[PDB]
């Protein structure tokens, strides 16, 4: 009624992107593949298996403790079908302080319901099989027990709605696995499959860790300076800080930021308290190893888990929650000051580059008053 | 239904007659709360003794479900007080031990209560309902606001049900909630006495190894080191804690959820098993005579032996319905197996302790033997 998918069938785009050049049809997706995942910080998924089918379909399945299936008493239909139907009820009936769902981004498996043609929801969830099939969001039949089964978990199999996505209508493996593999990288343990059965291509992406891998990862057709990558992974008040950097025989600098798997194109507080620490960390070994009074060929990433993150707007690039800085700059104040002391051979490899470039940065604005 | 259990009292709480079935009736509410413990969701139970015969307990769990029931369309917590096995039904811990009679929970407190108050903080409310022998004064309503999470029991014992001992003793409830304390490791069991300001905390890190500190306490170790494990293989929990004192006398006391096993059971047979393999074991690495190792096999009589075996099982079974003797064939091989282990890693790391062991298990055997023959002997 009131609270319904008639909203996003009318202005699709604002709550998943833009249904006719591809970016949409990817999301929808990824909208799947997050509500699979946000349980995996707490234990309970460990598992998520992503299909294309043959039919431009994709499937996404989980190890989870399977969606609610008991009746709602005031709805009257399963709690499943509550949250495949009513728009926000799934962001609502989640207690999850870490999973990122608002009004219009982030909104889950009734956005994906709503411009999908047909869905079929399968739960495995205390020894039942329970099935359900929806078309256009709506219900077929109410959810039901087909058999029994010792595992737990929830399938969401998804085909496109035509009248929606237009131009680009097929999944390109490409796209899902990119997006699949840094879901791994920022998920450590957690094991993520992409399947292909238009080719029979296939990817396992999973990570004992997986901040000091997506650092190898980018710099794998760059030359590393150094041998050792400056990782770690802490937990302090609910936040969680993982950080992974390497520098590399070039001059530009490449610092991915991540909140809750969320990239942040511009940055926040978790990127102030990173480049905080590491002026003053680097500033301390150079003071005193006695070398005198954004930097060339870093190469970092900074994934940050924080209950309600708040955001600079809608687009979530910038992270404004300002208890990320202090979180970020007090554990790589300490652990980077280690780090340094721990390996003076890459220390020294690290120093010489910034000095190099301070000596040549100098010397380039001279050059030009020369002439 | 609650009428069977007002019609046969006895039956589920024990004689209403000489204060057995009355404090069993604070035992089963705690073992309500208790039930919570092991999930991780209950970390303090608060029982008190109130100034007019009435028992309160408190704890700090999720709170009994205040949803209304869609089948009976009154809240979940009043179809658990007032349906018999709703309590055991609902909640799907298989380590909850529901009986037909004994153990059926609060509705059983319930029906043979003539007053009883239930208070839940759940979902951020207080909810609060007034039960007269079992019957609801009016459906469960929020009364106020909370940011605690718990359940509060208090009931008035029927003075219809209850004749002869009507007052709580203290001692009585003392002991058990102690007991309970140890055999449930990290759970706070804090015992409050409104007539005269006397209270206790019972709350232990290592609760086997405590049982049977306290049980040597008045006897004397012939070892220091305690024998001690508290592990989980396949879904059974296994606590064993054991040492020798200079006495004569053998006692293991054996548990299962809580529940005493008067007559052992597979708990006690694992035990036995286990002891007699390493002892043997022991005593063949280390050069004892076949004598010796006689001596120390034969039957199992270990004089100076206390020790405490406590198991959780999902739904365990017992010979009958007094719970008198374990025979969940399984707890056998599980008991057996941890112990047959961890034993034997105790024999070696505490060599002075395994040979004062085995030193007087030999010599009560000799020493027997030796009256035996001195009895024989006798003109
Ligand atoms: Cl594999
Ligand atoms: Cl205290
Ligand atoms: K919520
Ligand atoms: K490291
Ligand atoms: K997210
Ligand atoms: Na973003």
């Amino acid at each position: 009624v009131l609270k319904g998918l008639d909203a996003v069938r009318k202005r699709p785009g604002m709550y998943i992107g833009d249904t006719d050049d591809g970016t949409g049809l990817h999301h929808m997706v990824f909208e799947v593949v997050d509500n699979a995942i946000d349980e995996a910080l707490a234990g309970h998924c460990k598992e998520i298996i992503v299909t294309i089918h043959a039919d431009n379909s994709v499937s996404v399945q989980d190890d989870g403790r399977g969606i609610p299936t008991g009746i709602h008493p005031e709805e009257g239909v399963s709690a499943a079908e509550v949250i495949m139907t009513v728009l926000h009820a799934g962001g609502k009936f989640d207690d999850n302080s870490y999973k990122v769902s608002g009004g219009l981004h982030g909104v889950g498996v009734s956005v994906v319901n709503a411009l999908s043609q047909k869905l079929e929801l399968v739960i495995q969830r205390e020894g039942k099989i329970h099935r359900q099939i929806y078309e256009h969001g709506v219900p077929q039949a109410p959810l039901a027990v087909t058999g029994e089964t010792e595992k737990t978990g929830t399938m969401v199999r998804f085909w496109p709605s035509l009248e929606t996505f237009t131009n680009v209508t097929e999944f390109e493996y490409e796209i899902l696995a990119k997006r699949l593999r840094e879901l791994s990288f920022l998920n450590s343990g957690v094991s993520i499959r992409l399947r292909d059965k238009r080719d029979g291509k296939e990817d396992h992406f999973h990570y004992e860790g997986g901040i000091k891998a997506f650092v190898e990862y980018l710099n794998k057709n760059k030359t590393p300076i150094h041998p050792n990558i400056f990782y770690f992974s802490t937990e302090k008040d609910g936040i969680g800080v993982e950080v992974a950097l390497q520098w590399n025989d070039g001059f530009q600098e490449n610092i991915y930021c991540f909140t809750n798997n969320i990239p942040q194109r511009d940055g926040g507080t978790h990127l102030a308290g990173f480049r905080a620490a590491m002026t003053r960390t680097l500033n301390a070994y150079m003071d005193k190893e006695g070398y005198s009074k954004a930097r060339e060929g870093l190469i970092a990433v900074v994934s940050v888990k924080v209950p309600d993150p708040k955001f600079s707007s809608q687009t979530k690039d910038k992270l404004v929650s300002s208890e990320v800085k202090s979180a970020v700059e007090q554990q790589m104040n300490e652990l980077l000051a280690e780090y340094l002391l721990e390996n003076p051979t890459d220390a020294k490899i690290v120093v010489g580059k910034i000095i190099d470039a301070a000596r040549a940065r100098e010397a380039a604005r001279r050059a030009r008053e020369m002439t």
